[PDB]
């Protein structure tokens, strides 16, 4: 096609909410700059560029929204991948330093690779006054009609477009709200032993430092995450095991890490956590699980090895469920209404855990 545009191939390669991740870390970006006016027949200035790194042409519009008389701008990004850790931080800084510009980003794929600095950068970019959404059918349809040299060819979506779009929107909302959905918590954090449809695994984590003679909660370190499964993926415990290194814990001070898990760790995750806590002796790791993942009879050895290495394994009760509801979900002031059979299943799983811990 002509210069400055992309073709159906590059579009269908960069803009896709499907399991095919990214062998090559490239990111395409389509920008629409418009003068913030009252009219609907305004001239929308459209451009697009891929990540060249050496020269950075994707930020060529930065000079296009400079302070000129009394003009405001409504920039719209149609970025392929999600912004980088540093790109989002610098964009938030620019938005703070330029009040005459508003920003609306439509992301197609979220950086599944998690990082507290990345999440903090996204939340700060959202705090600076920018809107962030996930591309749906209308966004891909509009981008295909203006930034692709389609020789009279209409847009043809993929099968699981909305199915992946809603899941990515849920993950986005979890990232930006800094809290999981209430229905998601009620669904995944159930208490019955045998359940169906709980494919994913969520995990909340809290950190407490030992100061004076008590456990002072490091409130800026509490968080939560989910599994990725999916490209393939790991489990929730393994995904949590490489977030601890980014915490930069002191080594001659002791800490307590509390992990509220929807599913109990499997055998591989149990052995990995056992090795981790055998290496890091300055962290006391306690696990409160809602359900006991049987793991086809291989989880008893994992739990016993974890307890041997040194952990306080226990089953979540009403108090832990209520604490997780009040601290981790977007309840918006609503109380924690427990489901039927809470204490019954809690004490049943407590007795079962007791039986498993005594080599039985
Ligand atoms: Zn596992």
């Amino acid at each position: 096609g002509p210069l400055g545009s992309m073709d159906p191939d590059t579009f269908s390669d960069n803009f896709n909410n499907r399991p095919i991740a990214s062998r090559r870390n490239t990111v395409y970006l389509c920008y629409e700059v418009k003068t913030k006016g009252p009219s609907r027949d305004a001239k929308i200035f459209r451009g697009q560029a891929a990540s060249e790194d050496k020269y950075h042409p994707e930020m060529r519009f930065l000079s296009l929204v400079s302070k000129w008389r009394d003009q405001e701008y409504e920039v719209t990004w149609y970025i392929s991948w999600s912004p980088c850790t540093k790109c989002a931080r610098d964009m938030a800084t620019f938005l703070q330093e330029n009040t005459h510009v508003t920003l609306t980003i439509f992301v197609a794929r979220l950086y599944a690779a998690a990082d507290p600095d990345y999440q903090e950068a996204l939340r700060s970019l959202a705090q600076a006054g920018a809107t962030i959404k996930i591309m749906n059918y209308d966004e891909f349809q509009h981008c295909w009609s203006k930034f692709v040299y389609s020789q009279g060819a209409p847009f043809q979506p993929w099968d699981g477009l909305d199915e992946h779009s809603q899941a990515l929107s849920g993950r986005l909302g979890e990232i930006l709200r800094h809290s999981m959905d209430a229905a998601t918590f009620t669904f995944n954090f159930n208490n019955e032993p045998w359940v169906r449809g709980r494919h994913e695994t969520y995990l909340c984590y809290e950190v407490e430092r030992m100061h004076n003679d008590t456990w002072v909660k490091l409130a800026q370190r509490r968080g939560f995450l989910a599994n990725q499964a999916k490209l393939e993926g790991r489990h929730a415990a393994l995904c949590f095991l490489d977030v601890i290194p980014f915490w930069k814990l002191d080594l001659d001070q002791d800490y307590r890490v509390t992990c509220f898990t929807s599913w109990s760790p499997c055998f591989s995750c149990a052995q990995e956590m056992a090795k981790f806590i055998s290496k890091n002796k300055h962290v006391s790791l306690c696990i409160k699980t809602a359900r006991i993942y049987d793991d086809k009879g291989r989880a008893a050895e994992g739990l016993r090895t974890l307890a041997e290495a040194g952990a306080k394994i226990s089953i979540m009760t009403y108090s832990e469920f209520k604490h997780c509801w009040d601290t981790f979900v977007d309840h918006q002031g609503a109380p924690f209404q427990p489901w039927d059979g809470l204490d019954e299943h809690s004490q049943d799983l407590s007795g079962r855990l007791r039986a498993i811990l005594q080599n039985q």
